[PDB]
């Protein structure tokens, strides 16, 4: 059961380089506007404690360069909308797809396309950690990448990547500047908060494994949403809520096992390993398909 | 460290619907040709003793549906190369990236864009494995997808799927036709053999893993070459040879670590596991990146 990304065609050609002074990421062209991080204004002086509507009320339209593969597109206004940059541009880009900004809840899953200075690099599929981080393979130089959903041509776009942490997992922004996770644009002392397993999307694998004729973890018995909550507390599971039950509620209708005697299965496997057995010709269990993922490819 | 894909718009532009009789599937239409597995020629029935030269001979080209969005390609002429249909048709792709064909060894990885009736459909990165198998995730219809690289904008195309096997994997041709493995697009018992590790591929990601700073799983032995293959072939990895080595050179340089000493760890590691550790971003020896993907 192999993780896809989604064909990144669409978003390829939106990825524009925007060059501040000495930095230099990646923005993102939809009509007449590329959005970028907002710290690309700054200096790596500036980032110790920016004061982001001085440093952009100093800067003009000039201090911009916007270039999209050969073109350098010409910038005639600049705002901001919380953490990011909005650069009007003298031209519409031609390949602006069908789109929607949406921010999107942890555990939700997207694809990034990975990008080194305005050129696609690679495609991956994500999920939002619920400590509100990526774990990320990135390129030098990636600020500015997107995240995204595609829906029946229709580009949702969710995420732009801002800053590396410690850890080496990534933080970024919706793509109107809201901060995912309590992250800030500054060069300051932060760390990802200790993270948890997305159970939802546990159970929604172990629903593909069996629609995938992988059965031998099905058991006979049938848990309570507290019995399993306070399992999922010693080993560092999300809590299952009732929205979560509804939402696998197809899996279990298609399946014949309801969710709770899912998850009878999965405190077992918790509790006992998998005796040297397989789940989707997997070791361990995977957390980065949604329900609808699930549904999806299934 | 994440598995990326190829971005695959260069490849969804080349994307197309082809339809004989009952059956569709995918092509890819580069220049005025289309290309898509001949088994788009046969029914179910077929399916179980094809003669492709016998179907085929009955065929005009306008048994042949060529669908690229909404609009339909006239099929001009058509013929078969090995495994694969070339549809000759009207017009030239507008899209058509620079690209050559290549066919690529068991170990090389690729990207896969996977397609539904000629709509792209999800995009993953693929190693060819040991047994000629790719590990695919095929929805129902996806024959005709292609697998790919692409370096400095020029796509090599060296996978277009055409069966299922009954493990669920999938198997092949390049795009002149020729099966990997000893598969044929016949309905048969035709099985995937034992799978194996690609040994040249952790070794070269277990080198990625020293150069970004991860070492706990080193320690002071070396081995013979010899003696390393006797050990891995009793996990089922691919027996390492001294090209493999050669390949490695560069990385081992890099890390002043010899190719032999990073056997030794290996070894250890197949004998004790990660005890809960993770090496890159991972609990699992990975085997999907080659030497020339870890260098990048
Ligand atoms: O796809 C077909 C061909 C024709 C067909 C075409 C129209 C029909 O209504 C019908 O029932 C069958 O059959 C397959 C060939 C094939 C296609 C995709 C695969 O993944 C595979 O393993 C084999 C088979 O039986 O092996």
């Amino acid at each position: 059961f192999r993780k896809m990304a989604f064909p990144s065609g669409k978003v390829e050609g939106c990825m524009v380089q925007v060059t501040c002074g000495t930095t230099t990421l990646n923005g993102l062209w939809l009509d007449d506007v590329v959005y970028c991080p907002r710290h690309v204004i700054c200096t790596s002086e500036d980032m110790l404690n920016p004061n982001y509507e001085d440093l952009l009320i100093r800067k003009s339209n000039h201090n911009f360069l916007v270039q999209a593969g050969n073109v350098q597109l010409r910038v005639i206004g600049h705002s901001m909308q919380n953490c990011v940059l909005k650069l009007k541009v003298d031209t519409a880009n031609p390949k602006t797809p069908k789109y929607k900004f949406v921010r999107i809840q942890p555990g939700q899953t997207f694809s990034v396309l990975a990008c080194y200075n305005g050129s696609p690099s690679g495609v991956y599929q994500c999920a939002m950690r619920p400590n509100f981080t990526i774990k990320g393979s990135f390129l030098a130089g990636s600020c500015g990448s997107v995240g995204f959903n595609i829906d029946y041509d229709c580009v949702s776009f969710c995420y732009m990547h801002h800053m590396e942490l410690p850890t080496g997992v990534h933080a970024g922004t919706d793509l109107e500047g809201n901060f995912y996770g309590p992250f800030v644009d500054r060069q300051t002392a932060q760390a990802a908060g200790t993270d948890t397993t997305i159970t939802v999307n546990v159970l929604a694998w172990l629903y593909a494994a069996v629609i995938n004729g992988d059965r031998w973890f099905l058991n006979r018995f049938t848990t309570t949403l507290n019995d399993f909550n306070l399992v999922a507390m010693k080993y560092n599971y999300e809590p299952l809520t009732q929205d979560h039950v509804d939402i696998l509620g197809p899996l279990s209708a298609q399946t014949g096992i309801a969710v709770l005697d899912m998850c009878a299965s999965l405190k077992e496997l918790l509790q006992n390993g998998m005796n040297g057995r397989t789940i989707l010709g997997s070791a361990l269990l995977e957390d980065e398909f949604t329900p609808f993922d699930v549904v999806r490819q299934c």
